């Protein structure tokens, strides 16, 4: 199996999430932001790559936060909490970011394979 990997960066009491551009059936949706593993790199390299080309920061990746998501037959995708090292996320690639509280969490139109994370989610802003 493929795996994508996907971040929780949880900073000054806020969670940011990330608003799709893209496929169509996505494009609107919010999700933790990550990308593809490739051959040959750890999930903390991956996921570290894919935000600092995402978002413009470099973070640290920690813990998972939740479980492993089936995305199809071919491919699963994990969550990892994350924290900032430097930087200022801006969307380089998504149509929005936002911080959200733990209040806000449900609430979001989350693609649905992330919308299984939610109560992790609400947890760890708990
Ligand atoms: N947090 C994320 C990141 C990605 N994906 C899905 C969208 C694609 O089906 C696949 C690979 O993502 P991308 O198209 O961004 O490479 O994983 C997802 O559901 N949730």
């Amino acid at each position: 199996k493929q795996i994508v990997v996907a971040g929780a960066l949880i900073s000054r009491g806020t969670l940011l999430v990330a608003q799709r551009d893209r496929p169509a059936e996505l494009a609107g949706l919010w999700e933790l932001p990550g990308g593809k593993v490739t051959p040959g790199e750890s999930d903390a390299d991956a996921l570290a790559r894919e935000l600092r080309e995402e978002l413009g920061v470099d973070v640290a990746v920690g813990e998972r936060l939740g479980a492993d998501v089936a995305l199809n037959d071919a491919m699963t995708l994990r969550a990892y909490r994350v924290t900032l090292r430097s930087g200022s996320p801006h969307p380089h690639d998504h149509r929005a970011l936002r911080w959200v509280g733990a209040d806000e969490i449900d609430g979001l139109a989350w693609v649905p394979a992330d919308r299984a994370w939610v109560p992790d989610l609400v947890a760890a802003l708990s």
